[PDB]
């Protein structure tokens, strides 16, 4: 999931300009023998022109490989450009290129882009604008939050004065879908980063546990409620924390937005609370299975509703 | 069937022009939480734009709403663009916007209209001019009455040198399409608002016996006859005459035109006269009912023809 | 549609016994080449048994004749056997032979028959006693008049305490179907060949009025009711006066039942009552364009009830 | 959904002895002219049998007509066959058969016993003695109450010690499936009908939150708990009190079974426990709106297990 | 893999018998709430009959489990049916009855054993004698080795006068098929467990060269070789090696055949031969990654032949 | 395979231009009953333009004919523009025209390269240059060397420093593509016509021996690698003999690069050399039979990589 998946730099008119891989270049770089000192460069494939590393092949799909991605798609080719329009915006200089492109990023998050991208009743369809604005938070290039209007996306299933909830439809994309079909997330944003009311928040609290009793909401820190299945949780902890950790080894400075307490599952609250508190990753899953015990009437109110 | 449930408006230019909503953002709509002094204002979907006042949700069909239309589908879109181009040649002033836009319509009669303009042998495909007039009297902004050139549409299935008679494509709308498979409904519209000689009236009366005498014609008092099973003859008798006390209790001038006498079915002549007389509903209704006694020789020359 | 095109005679076990023909064996019949004084003779084709005599090719559809029968079907077969197994409980003598498969019948009549057999809802499935009397009438070898229980059957439309009303499905037949796509015919047959009161009439008079006012009801003179659109009663004139002069000029008894006047169409009972009164097809068809002049009411109740 | 929608009585041997009706014997009685005081009488169709009552038309499905059953289906022959075997081994009298035949079951609960009987996995299927038992409860001819074993079936989602929980395949059935796409209702079976633990209860009730928040726990008073949506138990108030009153007006012995009050939703158990104090319909339905406040810790309990 | 996942015993008529599962019993079980002391006890559905212990869940597939086996297709009864017949020829006490049934076996050479049973053309399908044979030592109850004639089967690729190979068919296993679509094994037997000339040894080892040079000649020790991709060879050491000290530590009698060094891979013999001398997992798997050294010019001669 | 089978010259402008053949029109002169004298004359369909001379009938398929071309594709069309295009930017005169049409060439050669043409990631897209040259010396008319950019095409299967290798997609062609299913041809082509490395050749023949051992390295002494199944070479030796006694009875210089000696099959070498140092059929067809005796260690490393 690192940028340079996806293109490759090229200093051209005196700045930093990126461009998208042809599939089959890359289909040839996975057939080549590589000597060993060059898995780190581009790859010639002389007649599709240049592609990724030879030591980025677990990447993409094979006959023998399922954990990568479909890079023989439509897809693959729209968020390689989605990639390069953003980062082209940025005239990125060579001090930075490879820490830019060595960036690990969401491809799912950026498939679902493409699709709001090419919907004419998207307002990112008609801004150039947000959609740069999106993308680049979406490859870590922006120190703004992704809120509602910049959105990943999915199917909005519910919407608020304060918030908006997206089903995510990662089971049905193209480049890198889910495999699990019993797999099911979905995103809450906010729809402006300012104080929010307790009514407005009392609201979704109540479609939370009216609608998705069997869901644990959590977040991983970027400003945005992750509703995951409770037998998922676990993952999610696990990814959260290396995440952190990298930061942490890396030196970059890991800002995990707790987000509302009053929304955040307890034990996940804690959990993540901990390893703020810069703790030890068994120290931390404790307490996601630790039953502890501290509004209400809410699930009443909407039983009597529906009634 | 409210105007507002295809387009908002927006002065822009110093006047009032009106745009089609984005089935997405209505999408949307449907699954908001709106504080209740807001039912009536137009809803911002944030990622769709503007969307119709949720008091109007019942008119979107949903999994669990079939009363409604399905703005999911192009029509939606074609339905709500003639509409807008009408109103747009009106140039409406703040004083008028919520009369106009609250006026309930027929969404069928616009869908026949789309289904005329886009038909490169119809002339409203020739003629933004008949077009507008066309629009305008469907969405009750123009004072003309539908004749055959200005008529929903169909398909012919007779004509003479006063009538046309169209077949009325319900059940196969996309919009908003009868559901009962078991519905049959003709048109008979006027070529000219002008006197009609008594031999082409002979003409229409010896094809409705013989092609259609499981048929009662009616009005709605617009100007043309309906054709429409006898055994549904009830419910259009309730809503003309709901329609006829809504102007009444709304000021609205009826002006309900009995047509004919000699073609309209004589329970229906009276029911509707009764009603004109001013009377009540049971009053009316009654008539239907009483088995009544008062051209001829008709069908026998039709009968020897087909011989 | 004699006889001899489904079946040949076998004296077996001193009697007439009757086999029917393999389709194959017709098949290579079609092919033969015939010495003239073979024309009216059963043709070996070696292989596939005995086959029709070959003067009655144009019986057979091929690939240059419509005219005939799909005998290639399984129903060809079906008929044949439902034929046989009736003329083989009559145990017809040399005397009788030639007569009884010379005898030009009905093939549409002997499918539906067959449709009736091999439904184990209907009676005739249950008795072979009641099968073989329906078919015996159907192929001109019993004196009884076809009833309701003995009825070629089709699909029953509407009936009474007196009547039966079937819809032909002749455009539906495998063996030979009716043609023209617009085709439509129903038969009325009585329940029991005895007096019908008044009521029962109006009832049935009723039905016909109502529901097909664009049919003549009239009559082949075999004590059934046969409704046909008023734009073929011509050909059917024509086919009933030939068949009532062949019989006069094969001195065959000519009993043609008129039926109710009340319920057979006006023009049709002048034509037909003239027939009989021996009078000449020209004489005859006269009356049938012949707009005439002389229950009631019957519509307005019906128009009634449905409303 | 009178027995006398599938068979008729027939004295034979000195005793009464029941048959199915044929769905051509039907289809022709729906299209007959019945002189009125014939409507409760056995219809005679001819051709195929006897029919029932033309008094019941509006329970068979025609092209007008969706409230009734698909009779033109096995299906329909199936639960007919079903419900003969059953009335046969009763032996019924003269004195009784009016009576057994006027009684409404349901069709659902008799198709869903026709699927267990021909399924061979089954004790159904091989136990022509449970099967009797199991239909005679279903047509309200025995006393015994419907347990997992005789149960009318479904497809088992949850099983305990105690209790077996069935979904209703109701929207997949051939003779009167439901028609609403959004139809979701559950049915909860005990095992035996002896007293049972509070901890094998307390499994029950967690299943029950977790799995089905959004569904309230009701029972038709027949010993079976009943799953539906929330808002679904308006209509089955109302039905439920119907049958209460029915039986009162009948004299009928009204035994409801209230089920254990730790189960049943609490407005349910009051509406229903109102009922039987012999309270007012208007009274009863109150309760059920009346937002009340009267195990604990097993979301919990379920929550972490899942993590 | 255990027995018990077909079938459970029941002493009827002074002897063990054994039953096969109904899917529809253990698709009950999967939903059960189970006491922990019940784990080990076969399951009562109520409605299907007996189902195998709770504690065996993780063998059957369901919509979060593909680890396990489809027991909802005919080859599952098929499967427990052909395991049944041979434990039921055994006699089993109930001294011996719970070894038997927890004895884990493979599925797949079931499921192919019940491909030659079916299989009229097939010895196995005309002798219940072999295919007992060939079931009992598939299901571990025999001693006799495997060989071409009680082979589990597959398609025959090759044959000679000593040997016989076959393609397993896994991937198309309706049972518990292969999931991997880059799969491909092969199963060497012997036609007879007598010695073998070294012509006819020639003649095997030519056509592995040739036909499979990307394949390693292995085997598990029970008398056939086993023809696997190299890049396969790692885990069938692992499980070999699992199942040896699985009888080290059960007591079970370790009798492992290394088979013809001339024709096993090396390496493998070496893995091997070291597994028996009894070593450790970690001093085994050495000599499989180590690049050793030590007939000939046979794929010069098979090279020769095809030019 | 003579280039007179896609287009004719036309001096135009001053110069010889070449026009691609209808279709249609070799369709008609398929058709022409042609005066012996005409048979090497361009033909005039009349209706469809000039089409090819009609002594070259038999390249074309036809429904007595499979030896020749599907002229009726589009490929066809696309092959003979691909042909002309190439040959306009000649400017060929009087004096060669013949001789340049004259000239045999590779159908399948010419449809790879419309793929690799309208292929946007293929620089062959995007060169009208290097397209040209790679046309060029797919036509003859080029004395550079196929290398890897402008290689004929196919599905790259290997890329190394120094070479490439394709799958040769004949089965799949539209144009003239092989009819053997079980056809499989290789090709290798040099990246650079420059000395290669000791070590990069090594790769490339340890690729050859470990995927492809059932393959024979042959060359037709272009500068390229053929790879043929081993039963093969039979007929490639005698394609290439011919080709070389054709140039010597024709004069033209017979340049044969051997190319290789480490790679390409022995005895296809020694059979070579044999031709080049002239010698005769029969004498060089000896050594490919002839089972000879004279890099190592390859097979053991790539076996050791899998494990």
């Amino acid at each position: 999931a690192e940028l340079a998946c996806f293109c490759y730099p090229h200093l051209e008119n005196d700045s930093y300009k990126f461009i998208p891989f042809n599939n089959l270049a890359i289909k040839a770089m996975l057939t080549a023998k590589v000597d060993k000192k060059d898995m780190d460069k581009f790859y010639d494939s002389i007649i599709y022109g240049i592609a990724p590393p030879p030591q980025f092949k677990k990447r993409y799909n094979t006959n023998d490989n399922s954990r990568g991605m479909n890079f023989e798609t439509i897809m693959f080719t729209k968020v390689a450009m989605l990639i390069c329009e953003a980062l082209n915006s940025l005239k990125v200089t060579q001090a930075n290129v490879s820490n830019v492109l060595s960036r690990v990023v969401s491809i799912r998050h950026l498939e679902n882009l493409v699709i709001r991208k090419e919907n004419p009743q998207d307002i990112l369809f008609h801004s150039k604008d947000l959609l740069l604005k999106s993308t680049l938070i979406a490859i870590g290039q922006s120190k703004e939050i992704e809120t509602t209007i910049t959105a990943e996306g999915g199917e909005i299933v519910f919407q608020n004065a304060a918030f908006t909830m997206w089903k995510l439809t990662y089971l049905e994309h193209q480049l890198m879908p889910i495999l699990d079909q019993n797999f099911i997330e979905y995103k809450v944003t906010l729809n402006e980063d300012k104080p929010i009311s307790d009514v407005h928040v009392k609201e979704l609290v109540a479609e939370l546990r009216w609608q998705y009793n069997k869901f644990a909401v959590i977040t991983h820190g970027k400003g945005a409620y992750r509703i995951v299945k409770y037998s998922s949780v676990a993952n999610h902890a696990d990814r959260v924390y290396a995440t952190f950790k990298s930061n942490v080894k890396t030196g970059v400075n890991n800002d995990f937005n707790l987000l509302d307490q009053r929304i955040i599952w307890q034990n996940w609250y804690a959990f993540t609370s901990s390893m703020k508190q810069g703790n030890t990753l068994d120290v931390c899953k404790r307490l996601l299975f630790q039953k502890m015990k501290p509004f209400k009437g809410l699930s009443t109110d909407r039983k009597m509703d529906e009634v």
